[PDB]
């Protein structure tokens, strides 16, 4: 592993009805295989999940993947999907920034057409270390937007495999 990366699922805001006048969803999050859920929330399009998913980086250039749910007896319909690049967030953790004030942003990234950024994202240092404030809008699905908050964790060394 090159280090994990802590990625708090805030909230959802304003997401897909897919019971009739509300849904019940949950996140599952994804890095190739490895793969984590959020709680489900009753009868909210607007959960506050506040639920933080830690993923072992082993290759940053995989995408982590969002894909939401609705929990349903029968089937569970979704409700968007989204995905992020980790590789800013990397960049900066080998600038290695430190004793430096707090919400120190050091990097931008914009949305374009290709990306799933519902706004320009901040990469800052709050320190020791390195976050990430996201807002993804979703895709394959007619409302919705996860917010995220991501935090790189350095794995101690120990160095040469
Ligand atoms: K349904
Ligand atoms: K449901």
């Amino acid at each position: 592993l090159v280090g994990l990366v802590k990625v708090r699922v805030v909230r959802g805001v304003n997401l897909a009805v897919r019971d009739l006048r509300s849904s019940d969803p949950y996140v599952i999050v994804r890095m190739g295989k490895q793969k984590l859920k959020t709680r489900v929330i009753k009868k909210t399009t607007n959960p506050e999940w506040n639920d933080e998913l830690t993923l072992s980086i082993e290759d940053p250039a995989v995408p982590v993947r969002l894909e939401v749910y609705d929990k349903d007896t029968f089937i569970d319909d979704a409700m968007g999907n989204a995905e992020l690049d980790i590789r800013p967030l990397v960049e900066v953790v080998k600038m290695k920034i430190e004793g430096v004030a707090d919400n120190t942003v050091v990097k931008k990234v914009v949305p374009n057409r290709q990306n799933c950024l519902a706004e320009e994202s901040t990469i800052y240092i709050s320190e020791g270390k390195v976050k990430q404030d996201v807002v993804l809008r979703l895709r394959d699905v007619e409302c919705g937007e996860i917010e995220l908050q991501l935090q790189w964790v350095d794995i101690p060394g120990s160095k040469g495999v």
